[PDB]
């Protein structure tokens, strides 16, 4: 899979 | 709201 | 285009 | 993170 | 199929 | 233009 | 709604 | 930045 | 296969 | 218009 | 809910 | 990357 990086702040990952 | 970043040059952030 | 980055481990770019 | 929702009967959260 | 709520005004359902 | 409500807590309006 | 065009050639619309 | 157009009527740009 | 515009400015077509 | 495959169950046609 | 498919190899499912 | 499949008949590959 891939992970996404984006700002929620804190850095997260969205896993796809 | 999530900022997810890319690069457009110059890094930019995408709101939502 | 724009570029997003993403973990695939080692950073892609992904174009659009 | 941000939740949609969507009606699946019941309404649902989408995760993202 | 999920139903997507959103405003258009009324309240509509979008397919998928 | 749409607008997609979600959580994110308060309910916000995405705008399209 | 929403209508997003494209290219099929013809070109054709996408209801959103 | 990429502006993808739509017919909402008039045509809109919805910038990403 | 589906060809959509945008503005990116040039005009370009986005391949699916 | 292209077909993308999801599972709704059975695996159905959602149209583009 | 959907479950979209890909390779990524094996077949994994999406879910949504 | 991942690959999607989508119907255009052929089956396509759509890469991420
Ligand atoms: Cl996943
Ligand atoms: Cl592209
Ligand atoms: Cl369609
Ligand atoms: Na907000
Ligand atoms: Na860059």
């Amino acid at each position: 899979a891939l992970v996404f990086f984006a700002e929620d702040a804190a850095i997260i990952g969205l896993a796809v």
